[PDB]
């Protein structure tokens, strides 16, 4: 049975960009529910003994939405940090300059993809087969984890539960907290 | 240019099922924003002089997302009332029993469709071409308004902004609020 991974930092730790209550609900309840639902769905199926990733990569319907949502949320928590934010560093900063010319252009491109990602969705920083970076949008539980040859680097959850408690309807304000939390170490580990 | 319709009731008329705060953000900001976006999109285009329903029935991409959304939300405020709730009456009560055997079986079927309607979505009570009632789920901005032979009767908004402020992650509590508010008078009008 799959389990809810612990949060990589205190429920307190992303303040004032993402609040304790958001983490309590977003991780403690939303994330957990996909874990629970998934565990309920696997018995009696060909997903009985496969790893999370194996299932997300081979399922559809209910098993997929729940499995992918677990993986996506786990990847999202890793994409934030009480010690992140600010300028990118390392391999990632250079690839960002290589693709977009500057960090600022990359940031304006991701903000634009993110605010316009209609409905419950996710905006991703991914590394392509050709080694280059790109920004791709997925809807609901969809994830580049299943795009062959594409490597997920960072993600921002845009389902409303992710920011409604702290930002109501204003995604840019949310995106602001995201940029003050971005976990460049996790980005660089995925990139390398 | 299109306009934000007024709410059919006072801002606190739906308390304690839907809070004045939710009404302020949902109707005053989200609903509004769809109107503003569509006004910002149709100038100079073919849609410029069409009615809202003509636009929804003839567009895609962003024009459709905003048009359908203004339409869906206006239908939704109408689907709630400070004087609704409790048992269905009239024509709709009888068609409900014709389809589901009883009002109680109908509630369980709608609740079920709505709690499992994944991501930003809407759950509708509809009248089909054979004259019978059914419940259908649409995603994001999609609406049965565009389905041939299908007439919208009532809708419950399941995008998280519709209930997060009041019910956080617990959709069944929000659906109990909906049942205390359902406008049978609007439903019987749509039906006849
Ligand atoms: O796990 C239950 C099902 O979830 C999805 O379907 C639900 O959500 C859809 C919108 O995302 C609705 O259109 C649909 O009516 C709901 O049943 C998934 O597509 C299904 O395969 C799952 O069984
Ligand atoms: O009007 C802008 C576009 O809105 C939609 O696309 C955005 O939201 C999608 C998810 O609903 C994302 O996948 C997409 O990347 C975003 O641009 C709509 O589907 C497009 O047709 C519109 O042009
Ligand atoms: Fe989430
Ligand atoms: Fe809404």
């Amino acid at each position: 049975a799959f389990e809810l991974p612990s949060l990589p930092y205190a429920i307190d730790a992303l303040e004032p960009h993402i609040s304790k209550e958001t983490l309590e609900f977003h991780h403690g309840k939303h994330h957990n529910t996909y874990v629970v639902k998934l565990n309920g769905l696997i018995p009696g199926t060909k997903f009985e003994n496969k790893s999370l990733e194996e299932i997300v990569c081979s399922s559809d319907g209910g098993v997929f939405n729940n499995a992918a949502q677990i993986w996506n949320h786990t990847f999202y928590w890793n994409s934030l940090s009480p010690n992140g934010g600010g300028a990118p560093t390392g391999a990632v900063a250079d690839a960002i300059n290589a693709k977009w010319g500057s960090f600022d252009a990359f940031k304006e491109a991701l903000n634009d993809k993110a605010v316009n990602n209609f409905g419950s969705s996710w905006t991703w920083l991914v590394k392509l087969a050709d080694g280059s970076l790109d920004i791709v949008n997925t809807s609901n539980a969809a994830t580049p984890l299943t795009d062959d040859g594409v490597t997920p680097i960072l993600t921002v959850d845009l389902w409303e539960h992710a920011y409604y408690i702290d930002y109501r309807n204003v995604r840019p304000d949310y995106l602001k907290g995201f940029w003050s939390l971005v976990n460049w170490e996790f980005a660089n580990a995925n990139f390398a």
